[PDB]
């Protein structure tokens, strides 16, 4: 069961609007790269330039870059072993969502790592992701454990003590 | 070409309890069900299992694991037999559910009609790249929901999202 | 919800040796042409003929013939929309857990129709199949349900009182 | 066994050149009209999505990223929507399109019927190993063409192909 | 092409308890960790998942549902990362948890090693038609178990099943 | 971000005729052994599967079923294991194998790489939509060809094939 070499490829996933998910994101990083277990890690905002749009994040885009930075996602799925997401419970990220069923729909191993600025409201979430996850590490309690997990088998941990939306 | 007998199975996924999103889905099976194109439709939410083993099922609470797996799969089960999604998608109130599905649904290649809903017209048109392009057909909640009647579901034609900015 | 017409389509999956089989399968059969729910069904024992095979069943087959068999069974599972196997408790059949698994990857839905002639032995399953399977019928003492069974939409019934193997 | 009702839902593949391609694809479509076992038929080049940024589209020609999306999503919906696949194989002059498509096919398990053509029926028999283990059906054009028009699609019977060089 | 660095990923697939099995299971380990070709192998039986909710953990009794899911995912989630399944088949005590990945992994076009074993070389040899066809490389436990040393799992190069009777 | 391993396995799909096709293979491989993110490299004609009921085998010619299924496994069984396509498309002569499996990738999500070839630099160019659509990344190998030595296929970025004609 020991690897030879690390095996676990990563598809990190996660928002990157406010600075708090930017935040969230360079350190799961960090702390990734601190995990023996890793071989690689995509992270998708780490893009494609359309020589012919004359743009801006939110704005309208050209199809060929829709399709170029759609699909350089894709790959990332394609090529990762299991994915790593650092999931807003505030701020909902349906790209994040999307994402974790394309993965699960490919039987592939998902990590979530919530996270949440408003512990008074009672942990609740939504079936397909309580289901669709098959590890959960809390991110406001366990965030150090990603460099610690062995991605070279990604062991489970059902998702409990959460009300089922 | 013109089939012999109805051929879509559709898998109509929508977020429920809030009275609005309520209101879609009871309509938007009204619409369906007035598709000669359509052999079946399956809503999440209709039926449901019941764990006996389950004291006060608590409809947000904590739920047995039985309950959850039953209910998750019954949801699967409809995405497998489905041939397309028509997702209800609220723009206001995103909701991760039908998120998760429309790239469950995209992964196996089925193809996902978007239907999006605003009640804030007036607010900036902005989508998730991953929604605007997993998806391969939209059609306006808003403006031509009755479209849902007259949509082919026996080939089911794209139409690419265009006009919402991406982030 | 109600099915303007029928779209179950059922691969049914059983062992063909015994007479006891032979049996469970003829009526399985009866029963799955009554339900209103049903479009067709798929019985794979229902052949291909190698016009260069100078053959017996349990005897040295061409590989043309394995070939064609083989792949009708796969178009039945790819046809299908959910799976109704008459599994046997007593004398596994390796054939159609195979064909289980093959389904559950494909995320089509499952109905395992358990058979048993030892009420004596603990009722005791391998996990694979107690998790893999969706829907789960007795065969003892609910054969009678499949006539009735919506397979328009398969409603899940989880494996419960097996000791997990 | 028996089928209550029709479920064949067939992707039609086809080169769409030479006068003689197009004419097998309407004689293909005839056939597969008058077999009971054909809920629905989807033919590629039947419909088409229309760019309204796109000027004086043409085939062959540059064509806008929006249409070539929603073009070929729509082949990709219909090999989603159908339970197998019928291929118009010209051997003659191979058409990579088709070929891809009967990979794509393959890959989601599903059963493909290949309808080799041919001008020249003296000239060698030889196909490419991929196509030739790849389908799991083969219906000769040139001498079995029309028992497209009984074949049974609620099953599709295979019938590896044989008789041919390997390459 | 020879390989920068192991890239086979095992899933060593195979019934447990019995003495004999885990027999087999250890030596396959060994075996296989002095293959210069494997990265990793996964076994399902190491390691396990711990319910603290679980009062008397019954191996073979009833088992929570959470311990259940969580088991079963890891077995899935050993296939999902492996790139190819070594199955130790016991050919006189047929296991159907092994048979039901083989047919997961054959289901998402990997390649499937077969090990079969008998400890009763005197009898028929048959093999059902699932499994003989299914599985892409056969190695007979009885006789070539060292093989497992120095096969390249790199590429793992297919070696059709032959000389079993077919049921 | 960068890799600590190279993680790349790639399946070099190319006809294998012509000289010029055998040598743009060759040349393949000398770039692709210079690229320190490629891990393993698969080429479909390298090995070969033997028949020993098999007499006289030629290419081309009548050849086993066995050794078909074989030489057709050990090429799915390459494709599963690769994370990633490369074709060297020879765009005079289409190959329906190489089509085959670029459609069977990208079914299974694969990103292809596609290195067309033409000995006419100055003829037309047209692409079919299957394969012009379907490659996630394309590079010329008339001109470009040397950067399969530098491209990243730890994470193989995309770039749509553009400035072709579709038909
Ligand atoms: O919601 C964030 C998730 O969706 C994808 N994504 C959304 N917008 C994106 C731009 Se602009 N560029 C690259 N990837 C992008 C990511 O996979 C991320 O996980
Ligand atoms: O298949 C996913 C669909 O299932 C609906 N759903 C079914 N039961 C649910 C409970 Se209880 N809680 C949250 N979502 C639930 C989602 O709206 C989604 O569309
Ligand atoms: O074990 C029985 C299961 O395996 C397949 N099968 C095994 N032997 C077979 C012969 Se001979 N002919 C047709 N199908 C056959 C069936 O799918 C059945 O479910
Ligand atoms: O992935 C399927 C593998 O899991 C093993 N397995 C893991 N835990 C199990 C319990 Se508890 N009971 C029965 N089988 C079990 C099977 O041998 C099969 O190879
Ligand atoms: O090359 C033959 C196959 O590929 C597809 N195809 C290629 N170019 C196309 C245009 Se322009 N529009 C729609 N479909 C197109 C067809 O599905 C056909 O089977
Ligand atoms: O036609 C080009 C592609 O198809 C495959 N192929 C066709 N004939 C083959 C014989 Se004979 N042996 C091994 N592979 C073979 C290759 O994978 C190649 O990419």
């Amino acid at each position: 069961m020991k690897a030879v070499v690390p095996t676990g490829k990563i598809y990190l996933g996660s928002p990157f609007y406010s600075d708090a998910q930017r935040e969230r994101a360079a350190k799961a990083k960090e702390l990734l790269a601190k995990n023996p277990s890793i071989a690689h890690v995509f992270f998708p905002f780490d893009g494609f330039t359309d020589p012919d749009e004359k743009p801006e994040i939110g704005g309208i885009r050209s199809m060929v870059w829709r399709d170029a930075t759609y699909q350089n996602d894709l790959t990332g799925i394609s090529n990762a072993t299991c994915g790593v997401f650092l999931y807003d419970m505030d701020q909902l990220d349906d790209g994040s969502a999307f994402e974790i069923g394309f993965m699960r729909a490919m039987h592939k191993p998902v990590i979530l790592v919530p996270f949440t600025e408003h512990p008074e409201k009672e942990k609740k979430m939504n079936l397909m992701i309580a289901q669709g996850v098959t590890t959960i590490i809390d991110g406001n309690t366990e965030f150090e454990k990603l460099a610690d997990y062995n991605f070279n088998e990604c062991p489970s941990n059902p998702v409990r003590g959460y009300g089922i939306y």
